[PDB]
């Protein structure tokens, strides 16, 4: 026989080396490995939403640094553009590869 009954380790996640360069107006293939969501193909997910999102968060996150920023103070401000469910999706990758809020103990990775 077997037995497992382990676990406490990462979930197919990992902190960022290094703060990346990203394009408001561009989507290269690292942004889309991370929101292919967006780029399936369906008729409430579309390609242009994605971005609308993005650079908002993108710009916030700046408009505070090098304070952190939190998703609460974006969520509210494009509840019209998709959901909740999509909103954390692309805040917390975009903290993730570090483009937004790079190295500091306020991020969801270190956490």
């Amino acid at each position: 026989g077997s037995s497992g009954s382990s676990g406490h380790e990462e979930e197919e996640l990992k902190p960022p080396e290094q703060e990346i360069e990203i394009d408001r107006n561009i989507i290269q293939e690292e942004e889309k490995q991370a929101i292919p969501e967006f780029f399936e193909g369906r008729q409430a997910k579309t390609p242009e939403r994605y971005l609308k999102i993005r650079n908002y968060i993108l710009d916030q996150w700046e408009i505070c640094k090098p304070k952190y920023l939190n998703k609460t103070s974006v969520r509210p401000g494009l509840k019209n553009c998709g959901d909740v469910n999509c909103i954390g999706r692309i805040h917390t990758y975009l903290e993730l590869i570090g483009a937004i809020n790079f190295g500091c103990e306020q991020a969801v990775y270190n956490r």
